[PDB]
Order: structure tokens, then sequence, then C-alpha cells
């Protein structure tokens, strides 16, 4: 087999309300050694929270096993390390992987939002732009709204590593140019542990 | 036994006739016990001759790393032709193909907006200048700013992104002093993509 150890979503390590949680998935899994543990610490101290998923069958013939931890809000964002430890006998010796957020001083993100083009307002649809700088760790959500309703036709950049040590991006909100140029208020939310109450919108309209 | 992986040509190589793009195929964890490596090239399926295959290479590791450069055409490259690298080694149970292409997809044209800073930022010492770069395909592009004939150092850009229609945009982003922007300085974004004329296109920002 394999294993990876994969992070929360960044939105549900900032909102209590959420359920943020670590996830170990073990691939390669066959079919004549199909039993798969798994133990989990959290700084070494043993949990025993974990649920294992149904397994799915894989295309290629091999099973993909994963187990799901619940983890709490504020241990993540302290810093804790989660250890998945996992054993299968056609593995040597168990494989253990760990992770935990990224080292450092968090930093609050400026967030600015930009208007189409004056060249772009020849289109149909235009460009709202949320550009969203200075944070840390990279790790950040980012919505819009119009109405307080979602606005789901968008589309954000990954994180990109910036030259002073902090991450930025854009968000791309496409509408119809007769909603902008109507002057209907648009919203770019953005959640971040370095935010107050995590979160922050910035509204742009015409 | 060994791994091989395959890397295309910049984007700004196959887009100047200047430039000299390669296709390059690497193979790496070649063993002592069976260090011999062939490369065997295809472009189309045919095979080709012409490739530079470098002396292999022990690695600190003990294990060897071979390199074999393929000199691709421009218009080949930009035609769509697909290049398959076979790499035979006698610890392998059957030779190792590796094949790469341009995403396939008919090739659609960038469209460059330029943004100046939000109001708010400018109660910054430096200030960001925006270039969206949004509706073009394939993903392979190129973008630089400059002001004044002279490139900018302090810019960066997002990997492309696959917008909902199927193209990609990404944004480049330069920092610059507030100052320079608030004396009218011309700043150009300027972007090089197939499905442009002359597979360049340049826009200005300035205050
Ligand atoms: C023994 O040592 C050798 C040599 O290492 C050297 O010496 C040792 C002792 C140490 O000192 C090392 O620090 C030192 O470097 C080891 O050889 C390495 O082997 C690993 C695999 O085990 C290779 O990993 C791959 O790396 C490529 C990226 O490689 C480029 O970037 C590297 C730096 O980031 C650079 O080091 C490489 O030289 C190479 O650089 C590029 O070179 C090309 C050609 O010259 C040039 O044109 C570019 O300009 C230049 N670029 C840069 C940035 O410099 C990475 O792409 C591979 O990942 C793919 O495959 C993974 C599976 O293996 C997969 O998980 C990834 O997702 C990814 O998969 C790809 O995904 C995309 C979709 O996005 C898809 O399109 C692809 O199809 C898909 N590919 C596949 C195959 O599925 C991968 O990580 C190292 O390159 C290689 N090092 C060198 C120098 O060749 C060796 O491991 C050691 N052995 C042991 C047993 O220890
Ligand atoms: C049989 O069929 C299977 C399914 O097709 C296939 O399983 C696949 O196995 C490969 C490994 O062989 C595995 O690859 C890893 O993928 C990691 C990313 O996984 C994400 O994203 C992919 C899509 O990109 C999804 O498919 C995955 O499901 C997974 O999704 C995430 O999962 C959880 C859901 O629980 C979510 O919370 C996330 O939201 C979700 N994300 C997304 C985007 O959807 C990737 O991290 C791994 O890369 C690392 O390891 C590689 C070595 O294997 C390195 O080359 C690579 O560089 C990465 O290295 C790490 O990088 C760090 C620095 O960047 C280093 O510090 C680390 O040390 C370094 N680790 C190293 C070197 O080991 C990796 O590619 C696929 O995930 C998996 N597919 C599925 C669906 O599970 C089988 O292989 C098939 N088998 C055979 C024999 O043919």
């Amino acid at each position: 087999p394999s294993v990876f150890l994969f992070p929360p979503k960044p939105k549900d390590t900032l909102m209590i309300s959420r359920t943020p949680e670590v996830t170990c998935v073990v691939v390669d899994v066959s079919h004549e050694d199909p039993e798969v543990k798994f133990n989990w610490y959290v700084d070494g101290v043993e949990v025993h929270n974990a649920k294992t998923k149904p397994r799915e069958e894989q295309y290629n013939s091999t099973y993909r096993v994963v187990s799901v931890l619940t983890v709490l809000h504020q241990d993540w964002l302290n810093g804790k390390e989660y250890k998945c430890k996992v054993s299968n006998k056609a593995l040597p010796a168990p494989i253990e992987k760990t992770i935990s957020k990224a080292k450092g001083q968090p930093r609050e993100p400026q967030v600015y939002t930009l208007p189409p083009s004056r060249d772009e307002l020849t289109k149909n649809q235009v460009s709202l732009t949320c550009l969203v700088k200075g944070f840390y760790p990279s790790d950040i959500a980012v919505e819009w709204e119009s109405n307080g309703q979602p606005e789901n036709n968008y589309k954000t950049t990954p994180p990109v590593l910036d030259s002073d040590g902090s991450f930025f991006l854009y968000s791309k909100l496409t509408v119809d140019k007769s909603r902008w140029q109507q002057g209907n208020v648009f919203s770019c939310s953005v959640m971040h542990e370095a935010l107050h109450n995590h979160y922050t919108q910035k509204s742009l309209s015409l």
C-alpha cells in the first residue's frame, strides 16, 4: 500500500459550528491482504476518535481505505501534530505519516476589490476581482455574495508565495454585465485565522 | 527499477522561432548491477534518431541518472505532435514508455485586462498592479511586466486556473513603490500565447 495524510479544510477550522478533520488515505490495498489497522496520536498522546469509511474498490483492482479523525479547532490552530500509524500484511513495517499546521506568526490578509477593466465592458459578462494579500499561513477561504445570497459563478487561484514570505491569491467572480451596470453590490468574503472573528468582507459596486 | 520523467518545452520556447524548444526524458534509479540505458524516441509513433543523450551520471545515492534531449520543431509542438520516450534497461520487466504533447483542444485567445490598485491600497508604501489574463487555451502561457523598456523585478503570477467554460485564467501582480505609481509611470503587462497574433500582446497601465 501507501499512506497519505491530509489536513482539514481551512474553513472548517475557523468556525466552531463546522467540524474540521484530518484524513488518512491508504491506497494500493490488495485483495490478498485487505486488513488495514489505523492508530492515531495527537502530540504522541493516543486518541481513540477516528472512523473508517466504507472502502472503494479502485479501478486498478486495489482498495482505497480512508480513516477520518475529528480535530479540535483550537488544537489544529495551535499547531498540534497528527500522526496516523497504518498496518497491513503486505507492509514490511507500519507506515507512519504526520501533519500539522504551517509554523510561524499568522499574518492578517489585506483584501482589495477591483472592478472590471474598461476594456472588459465591451463583453456580455465582466470580471469582479478580489485580491487577498499579505496572509500567513496559506490556509484561507474566499466566497462571494450579493444581497446576502451566495454568488457561485466564481473561481479562486491557489495561494501563491510572495516575495516577503506571505501569500496572496485572487478570486474572480463573473457576472452579467447588466447586473454590474445596474449598481448591484457584490461582496468578497475572506476567512483566515489572522482576521478578527476569522472573517472579513469587502464590497464592490459601480 | 528505474523511473522516467518526461519534461515539455517551456511555453516561450515553442512560441518564438529564435528559441530552441526541447523535450527532456530523464531516467533516475538506474542501478549499478544493470546500468545500460537505451532510449528510443517517437513523434506521432514514428521513430526519430536525432535526440542527444548524455552519458550516465552517478548520484550521491549510488544510482545513475541518464538524460536524453530531443529538439522539437515549434510548429510540430503547436500542431499537437506526440513525443514518446521509451527507456529500456535490463532491470525492467518491460521498457517504460512516456508520452507528452500540448494539451488537446482548440486554442483560445487570452483576453488581457489591466487593473489599477484599489483606492484602499493607496495608504500603503507599495501598491499592486494587476494583469488579468482569461479565456485562454491551452494553459501554456508566459506573462511579464516592464516599464520604460526594462523588466520589472518584483512580480508574481498565479498558476493557470481552469475556468467554468473550459478555458484558463490567471492573474499576475506587480508590486511597485506607491511614489512610482503616483508620478504616472506607465507599466505594461505582456503576454505570450499561441492564440495571440505574433504570439504576443501587451497592455499598459498608469495613473
Ligand atoms: C537518487 O538521487 C536522484 C537524483 O537526486 C539528486 O541527488 C540525490 C542524491 C539528492 O541529492 C537529491 O536532492 C538530488 O536532486 C533522485 O532523482 C529524483 O527522483 C525523483 C523521483 O523519486 C524525481 O521526482 C520527480 O520530480 C519531478 C520534477 O523534477 C524537476 O524539478 C526538480 C526540482 O523541483 C528537479 O530536481 C528535477 O531535476 C526536475 O527539474 C526539471 O528538469 C527538467 C528537465 O531537465 C527541466 O526541463 C525543468 O526546467 C526543470 N525544472 C525545475 C523546476 O528545475 C516531478 O515532476 C515529478 O512528479 C511527478 O511524478 C510523481 C510520481 O513520481 C507524482 O507524484 C507527481 O504528482 C508528479 O506526477 C505528475 O503530475 C502531473 C500532473 O500535474 C502529470 O502531468 C504527470 O504526468 C505526472 N507524472 C507521473 C510520472 O506520474 C517527481 O516528483 C526527481 O526529479 C529526481 N531528481 C532528479 C535531479 O532527476 C532519486 O529519487 C534518488 N533515488 C533514491 C532511491 O533515493
Ligand atoms: C489505483 O487507483 C488509485 C486512484 O486512482 C491510486 O491511488 C492514488 O495513489 C497515489 C499515489 O500513488 C496518490 O497520490 C498522492 O496524491 C496526493 C494528493 O491526493 C489528493 O488529491 C488527489 C487529486 O490530486 C485526489 O485524488 C486524492 O484523493 C487526494 O484528495 C484529497 O483527499 C482528501 C479527501 O479525504 C481531502 O481532504 C482533500 O481535499 C483532497 N484534495 C484534493 C485536491 O482533492 C499527493 O499529496 C501526493 O503527493 C505527494 O506524494 C508523492 C509521492 O507519492 C510525491 O511525488 C509528491 O511530490 C507529494 O509529495 C509530498 O509533498 C511534500 C512537499 O510538497 C513533501 O514534504 C512530502 O514529503 C511529499 N511526500 C512524499 C515525497 O512521499 C500523491 O501524489 C493518490 O492520492 C491516489 N488516489 C486516490 C483517489 O486516493 C493508485 O495508486 C492506483 N494504483 C496503481 C498501482 O496503479
